[PDB]
């Protein structure tokens, strides 16, 4: 369905208006599916981004969207939720054909994405701070909290508009003024949500749109001596620097970068529905949610049987166009990202692990022209192997053998992740007792996947830095004062007469 | 009084033991008040620091602090809160002798060292996380806050041990494991507080105290891969290397890089109130504490005055030994520091400033051999200047006129700092509505200098990143976990069978 | 006309529109020409038990107490909605009940909207607290669930306004409830209740019983099965239910109104001070909750005060609550003039000066309304029986005052605790004020507002508790604390 | 006759606390206390009169008035509590001996108790100065909105006999903390911990007024507190009829109020709990002094595959446990607390007789020679009994338990939720998922899953239903003592001009 891109608009969203790159430079949008370019949009350069920050600086300086009543900006981001809701199934299509994530996959997307803004509407004018019982006589003492000022938000390509969402609505329902720049291939729906907004209406500069990968783009949006904070959500390595560059002017950083997500089944686990949440831990999104599950613990009583019902189901797993009810596992995301899952295939072969199934593209023809990859089960490994150490982000599970509660602890801990989990056992008190040892933001018990705007996300470790959601992640878009009065103030007369 | 230290510990406290520094280097502490050597201690190794991480850590994973009942914890954090106050004397004398602040500074400097662990201790069992309700059916949804883990902590020069506490008490209070690196010119305070938290009684591993230049041992503190939040105070340059380095483990950061501290004085301020309180901003601990005022705009038609009126009381300032009780400001900290400052004067003249009073050394007998410098204020001089723009954390105050209310608050604002600053009005309102435009962490109407530890202390835009102080000030100390429980799971059948 | 001619007149009991059990009616006035202008069911006491069962077993269906909370903020976001939607028709019916101005009307029902929006989106904001136990090998939590059973009364003076003040968060956290408005004022009542039907909750999770039959009241704040009374209206009646609720240990919230002062130094902004002194005194023929009937005026501009007063008073425009021009429209009831003119009475007891107003109107487009002149009591002091106690009309009386100690002892010896307001242009002194004020609400140089986001309620007689704000939402919360033992070992204090 | 014990009352004030001076009462009455395990008089006290009670509660309006205690920093007032604490910890040996002696209870329960009232002082201390008030972000333009906390005002507190001092402990943490001015009076039967603690405080130092103590039941002295106007908050804990008629005199003042007025708290037993388990923690439930503390659990409901099975197991215990002197390490359980309470347990044994229950064991006095003076009663199990007889409808508030059947989860919660009551419970089960489950349906304001009598001062404690309003204990508990102020300034204050000029 092309007829969704005839209206969409190609260009960067600066200071109010649609504009083209500086240099009129572009960059064509791709289909992963059958790798055709679908779109073609601005690609920014670095004084784009530049200009965006300081019309986002000075409105917020203006006050117009600062200082607006917290109901009033929630209203505004109800606006927005409802706005989603009314385009769903636009957006769900865009979605689908930008990242090839399946059509059911982007539905569901959008629910939630609704419920984000939702969430954040209802919170923004629930709490500006608070009266602080003073230590000092004849003293008022008060906490107010305020938009934490300018932000650069930086998104990845798995889960555009969600994770867009999810630093949009906190920013706006708070009161910053935002510059936000979305993954150079999956740009459509964060363009579309853009009209949608400002559809809405806010003011000029409140919010701006960057688009592309252009020279020093990132390092602008991270280094740039007017923005407050930089919240980013992608590569390891690309945010270790983005936190090097924030540095230079002590800005704060919110990050969230992937993790090995371990899924700790116990032999007292419901056996059917462990392998069921294997699956959708491993295959949802071809494995390249942020929530992917993609090592696999198996207490080792009930491991040999466990491996042959998951490759049993992997299988018959049906991979096509996202566009078709009966897929079931869309493409990945790109060359590159397919690239380094086969020569994660190869590390694996060369350390000694078996490739119990897949492990190669599909020959099949309707897939021979999509970035497709098998979905694949790898076997006979451990802790010290790079495949169980370092993250792939594809349609791939490892399985290791655990003996005890104490040892399936251990190596899921020992790893620099400390994203998400889960416990399988029917036995709630164990694993209660797993899930607080757990070094991991989110812990799952009979359950994987589950994320919700009510409550935080974010990792421990090299996951990242601070979270996205609920309350706390509210706060990152915001700064504490103490306003302190001296309601009876009298000289101290500690130097001479 | 040197019988304060011939019982004083000489040694780094790693893992349960007093220790020499791995190779039995050693470092000469000085008394600024006649630059006399009054103590040496171990100067400690970067192998003696990443010792004490893996101390730390060690005694983490063994949970006998992370795992203790919070009440508990509250008792030993009084326990501590109580050992101060008990030993309150010595204390004093003992940050007189290493700081040269007056002895009265310094008794008022434990007692609020003992208000911060006590504020501490009462908030230890307060709040454990809370249940969120889910938008699941039959699902549990709860956070949980858990200790941060390992924490380094690396304290300031100015008040050694007030820092120490901030830092401290929250890590205690909320059962995370610590390393501490007072600075290496003023450690002595500091080993006597772990002398005392010792024999208040912590597991081995929980605290540890490393000695020495943070030019050795600094960039392990900062960038061990198993310290999981480094709490820094001190110079902006080594902050923003610190948040470098802490960045290649993605490690949270909080730090307090001081700043400009504004004071903000209308012409129907009370104006005797005023002059008290721009000497006590600008020259307590010879205007090298963190809440000092050295830039003050004062208001065109009282300025002339104003002016006057401060440079009469600056005239009258005794300068002396901290131990004697007419001594009203002391010496500053270094020959390091005191360069520094005699620099600035320099460039205030290149600038075209004029040096009202001071600017230079004493020549006083009694003060000749002491780091002591002249309380100075510097007029005729401008918001472009380096003067203004940059901090010299010295006895050294600016001023600067202005016209309008628009136009202090602009002015004001011009700086790259945001950690504290005063507006003096008997109009309540206008102080208010400057109040909430100044970006700053704490402003204080008719006021200068407080701080305690019922709310948050920290800076906007380069004074730092998060908060000290307060719930937030706990907060750093603590990391969310949502666990999420399936109450009845069944099986989702996104795969085929 | 049309606007009455598809509205219910029965009662809404357990997903029915029903009438009274005994087919008994009761006739519904408009102020301001006396017409009867509706007919609707006067329920019985039996009725009322009915709903109160009906609401029992809705609640222990768990349907909607179950619900997800985000859940039941899209349907109370829903409420807000149908609110704005129906404005129109909404502040008009309001007017035809009440007698206010269509102008007050219509803030109202952008309030109402904003007091449902308010709490939709309050409702998943807090489920209870993880608490670090004391105890090793212990899980502590608590859980926040809804109250139960609600029952809710409301008053005469902002009928549908007070309705949202409860029935919002009631929804927002899954309780199940009875309402009764009072039996003067049931239309705007009648018409949300239609109007959340069509947002569609369980059967019996909202029940509406109409009337002031016998026994009725009683059985809403006696009922075994009730596990929160929550009543706004007069003290007399306010006492009598929480007597009754102490039959079955029942929690209960009132609101009671009070006699809010207006303190008025002479550093005030002289004209926004009689002109917030109108405003305080005559909105709504001063039958507004937040009245200001108490000017306290500091002594050096009292005489001036009392004429600018005066002279603004005289000019108010008496009138239809239709017409645009109307500034001030009649009060509520005959029974409620009536204790106006005995209140008059008292004063001219007690030898104050009636300085303008005090009877009843005679202009012939006023003369079949029940209309009562904008009146200002002068020369009186807190001994009087016309200062202790409250008329809730267009009354106000004037007290002087020397100093700013004197104001605040003033001001405070009343019975009430409900709001007031300080105005000075020194903000240090007002904050002083405002502290020392026994009083739920200060205003600093402003008078009537109050909101949403901010809990209302009143110090001393008037009242228990709160409404608005999250301290609304916790009146229809109750705490559980469950606590786990994980690794529970036998006591053998007992022997073997 | 001279023995070491008699230092323990030898010094003990015998007279009430007002207005920062030990007075006698107005008209020179006293009450003799009595020790329950020999009905010996122990020592004699003053017996309030109305007026006294007026007394305290206009000194407590002036002292709060005057703002020396309500204007302090909640800093300080945290450390004026922390003190306290400090003293109950200094004196435990003393307070516990004291508490057996007046109550009953076991020197263990007693030390147990005050090393729990240390640590309720502890915890409202600590929390005296961690919250007073919230900014609001106001929908007005131009205005400012804050929510400022503040003492709720004077407060009248009037405490029960079975755990006096931690009931007192409850009530004044909080008081103290937020800086209320207060008047308690101590059940008439056992007030000497609650005046030692008078002692201690005003050893520690507050402003006159600022803590007040009545002792007695007097003529109308209960009515003074609950029906005086210048009483902000009246918190009761006791009966549940003492509790209605008090609520009812607050109603005449508007007052708001806090009850806790008991339980007939329930203990679910699963035929998959740890059987061994069930069965001590039945009878530490059932008999733990004497079954008359708050967190008692009389109303056993045991699932039906294990039910005879359990109730053997339950009476061969109940057959052993050690009646006796509470100063003796041996002693399991103490006297009941007076002979008036003591004849109501004689008198509902004959209920259940007459409603065609069992007395499975115990129903009578003890005869040993021992325990003949004192007023004991042998611990009971009453058997073969249903939801409809008031035996299991009606809290005894003794050493008796009474067991039902039930065959189903569904089952065990409807009939544990069948009850006036709503104080606490447990559920014993190892399928843990189950429990919460039944946790999350009882109407009880605590549940025990695998325990029974946990509460701590970190956790709010209180009753849905009957067994009261409000809560004690947590934060919660501290905002009883708390009320909320809304200020808004209008910072660009404009007219309205509605009415015409
Ligand atoms: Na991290
Ligand atoms: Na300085
Ligand atoms: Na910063
Ligand atoms: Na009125
Ligand atoms: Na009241
Ligand atoms: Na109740």
């Amino acid at each position: 369905g092309m007829e969704l891109l005839k209206h969409l608009s190609q260009r960067q969203y600066i200071d109010g208006e649609w504009v083209e790159s500086a240099n009129k430079n572009t960059r064509d949008i791709i289909n992963p599916y059958n790798q055709e370019v679908i779109f073609t949009v601005s690609e920014g350069t670095k004084e784009d981004a530049e200009r965006a920050i300081l019309a986002a600086r000075r409105a917020f300086e203006s006050g117009e969207w600062s200082q607006e009543t917290a109901e009033t900006r929630g209203k505004k981001v109800r606006a927005i939720a409802d706005k989603i809701k009314e385009h769903r199934e636009a957006l769900a299509r865009l979605e689908t054909l930008d990242t090839g994530k399946t059509l059911e996959e982007s539905y569901a997307d959008m629910d939630d994405i609704h419920n984000v803004f939702m969430y954040f509407a209802g919170l923004a004018d629930k709490d500006g701070g608070e009266m602080i019982d003073s230590p000092i006589p004849d003293t008022e003492s008060k906490i107010v909290k305020e938009p934490v000022g300018v932000v650069t938000q930086i998104t990845p390509w798995n889960y555009p508009l969600l994770q867009a969402s999810w630093k949009i609505a906190p920013a706006l329902a708070t009161g910053c003024s935002l510059v936000m720049k979305p993954s150079e291939i999956t740009p459509l729906t964060t363009i579309r949500v853009f009209e949608l907004m400002e559809e809405v209406g806010f003011p000029k500069g409140t919010i701006n749109l960057i688009l592309g990968a252009g020279s020093e783009v990132g390092d602008v949006m991270s280094g740039h001596k007017e923005v407050d904070l930089v919240s980013f959500t992608g590569s390891i390595e690309t945010g270790k620097h983005i936190m090097k560059n924030a540095a230079n002017n002590v800005t704060n950083i919110a990050l969230e970068l992937g993790g090995k997500n371990p899924n700790i089944i116990f032999d007292d686990a419901d056996f059917e529905l462990a392998v069921d949440q294997a699956l959708n831990g491993g295959y949802f999104h071809a494995g390249q949610v942020c929530s992917a599950g993609s090592r696999i613990l198996v207490q080792n009583s009930i491991k040999d049987k466990f491996e042959q019902a998951l490759i049993d189901r992997v299988k018959k797993i049906k991979l096509g166009n996202g566009f078709d009810a009966d897929t079931e596992m869309g493409p990945v995301i790109s060359t590159e990202h397919r690239n380094k899952i086969e020569s994660y295939m190869d590390v694996a072969k060369a350390e000694g692990a078996t490739i119990a199934v897949g492990g190669k593209r599909p020959d099949r023809d309707d897939l021979k022209d999509g970035l497709f990859f098998e979905p694949t089960v790898i076997t006979n490994c451990d802790t010290s192997m790079r495949i169980v150490q370092e993250e792939v982000f594809g349609p791939v599970v490892t399985v290791e053998g655990f003996e005890t509660e104490q040892e399936a602890i251990q190596l899921a801990n020992d790893s620099i992740y400390g994203l998400a989990g889960a416990v399988f056992s029917k036995d709630i008190g164990k694993a209660q007792r797993v899930a607080n040892k757990l070094k991991l933001g989110t812990v799952w018990i009979n359950d994987f996947h589950p994320y919700f705007a009510q409550a935080p996300w974010g990792g421990y470790k090299q996951s990242g830095i601070g979270r996205e959601l609920g309350k706390e992640g509210l706060e990152e878009y915001l700064v504490s004062k103490h306003i302190l009065t001296n309601t009876n103030p009298q000289l101290v007369n500690w130097f001479s007469k």
